[PDB]
């Protein structure tokens, strides 16, 4: 599994792989934003930030948002685009729904390696 759950409540915020904290674009949560904190590294580092699907098709595979690199460590930054047909912002699809009614949804991010 991997994943971190990342709540829309627009002050939430979440860290990935003891590397990347990540927080919303603003209150109406359209996208993530990324910045690093794991470390000064001697060559940049590229990883792939994976999101599950609450619905539709292949729900046990993980989509990309696209990739975040160890020099957004100045800047919140958006995921880098794959895209190709990558997804920009969050959608109904991506939304888990509380385990206690009354409470936010969440979404499922995580890092891998870009590779
Ligand atoms: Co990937």
């Amino acid at each position: 599994e991997g994943y971190t759950r990342f709540y829309r409540s627009p002050t939430a915020s979440v860290i990935l792989s003891g590397l990347v904290k990540v927080k919303w674009d603003n209150e109406q949560m359209t996208m993530p934003l990324f910045k690093w904190i794991g470390g000064e590294q001697a060559e940049e580092l590229h990883f792939c930030v994976h999101i599950a699907h609450s619905s539709g098709p292949k729900l046990n595979r993980a989509r990309s948002l696209g990739t975040v690199n160890s020099n957004m460590d100045q800047h919140w930054a958006q995921a880098q685009r794959n895209s190709g047909a990558t997804r920009r912002t969050i959608e109904g699809f991506h939304l888990f729904e509380n385990d206690i009614p009354n409470f936010p949804d969440y979404i499922k991010i995580k890092l891998v390696p870009k590779t």
